[PDB]
């Protein structure tokens, strides 16, 4: 009982990854890139018309368990790819020329826990030595300025950085995947909520990236594209300057691997519902977000490297 306009539990998303791939075998393939702490398969969808030597864009959702609109968006993206390939000029060009590696739910164990026990859970569900506090923040667990200010050394904290960079199976799986395909991946997109913000590097330190001007301009344009639909207002900028220090993030790690187009999207809303965004807003949120993602994709295509 999957619906793109409702939040779906993991069993349902999992079955959807299988069914959407089987229904669209010339546009989608599915692999498991690793397993979670609790043993769940971490699925990755490769969306695109197969071809030789294609560049790729990587996008993850559901790094954080409670950010349900993020998981909903990755599903929406794949929905749009299969629905509009052959029917809309831009998406057609995109899937011909690029592959999208879409990881619909990174932190599966945490996501299950938000359905069963605690709707507000954020972290993974791994154990910690010397305490009964559970979990590591995957977005403080990447090897980029790892465990500095903005992450916590306290396992009971929401920004706990883990026992070591890539301590979490989920983080290692994602990083291993990108490392194994680094020469093909041209952009990194990470979907989160909330606050209506596009972030680009850096978040692990107060410093601006080599291509700050370009990323500023691209973010500004993507935010403009997004607003055209419903007038939804996003702000944007380097992470540590706009948001806060948040070291060990996947976006900064990917950027330092040489993926120069790297962004974090914080979706709706601005705090009225916060993480508990009503299902009635999934459609509008996803449709407007699609415009910003497509804008960035089209830009990357015009600026291959
Ligand atoms: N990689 C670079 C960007 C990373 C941004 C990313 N943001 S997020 O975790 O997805 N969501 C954000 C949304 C909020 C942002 C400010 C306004 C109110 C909402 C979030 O949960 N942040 C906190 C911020 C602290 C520490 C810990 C628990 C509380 C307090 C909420 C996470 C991330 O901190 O990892
Ligand atoms: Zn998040
Ligand atoms: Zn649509
Ligand atoms: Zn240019």
């Amino acid at each position: 009982g999957h619906s793109y306009e409702k939040y779906n539990n993991w069993e349902t998303i999992e079955a959807w990854t299988k069914q959407v791939t089987s229904e669209n075998p010339d546009l989608i393939s599915r692999t498991a890139i690793g397993t979670t702490f609790l043993g769940n398969n971490i699925y990755l969808l490769k969306v695109g018309k197969p071809g030789p030597n294609k560049p790729a864009i990587f996008m993850d959702c559901g790094i954080h368990a409670r950010e349900w609109i993020s998981h909903a968006f990755c599903q929406w993206f794949v929905r749009e790819a299969v629905l509009t390939y052959g029917y809309e000029s831009h998406m057609t060009e995109f899937l011909n020329k690029l592959d999208f590696y879409v990881l619909p739910v990174l932190n599966i164990d945490g996501y299950i826990y938000t359905w069963t026990k605690n709707r507000m859970w954020r972290k993974t569900r791994s154990t910690n030595a010397g305490t009964t506090c559970i979990g590591t923040d995957p977005n403080r667990n990447f090897d980029a300025g790892w465990c500095t200010t903005g992450a916590s050394t306290d396992p009971c904290d929401e920004t706990y950085c883990g026992s070591a960079a890539e301590s979490e199976k989920e983080t290692k799986a994602l990083a291993d995947f990108i490392r194994n395909n680094l020469s093909s991946i041209k952009a990194y997109l990470s979907i989160h909520s909330y606050s209506q913000h596009i972030v680009y590097p850096y978040s692990y330190d107060y410093k601006l990236p080599e291509n700050n001007a370009e990323l500023n301009n691209l973010a500004k344009a993507a935010v403009k594209e997004l607003a055209t639909l419903y007038g939804t207002k996003y702000t944007y900028g380097p992470g540590a300057t706009t948001l806060y220090l948040a070291p060990g993030g996947g976006d900064d790690w990917a950027y330092d691997q040489g993926i120069k187009y790297s962004f974090t999207f914080e979706l709706r809303d601005k705090g009225r519902y916060g993480f508990i965004l009503p299902e009635s807003q999934i459609q509008a949120t996803c449709e407007e977000t699609m415009l910003a993602i497509k804008y960035v994709t089209n830009y990357v295509l015009g600026h291959l490297y």
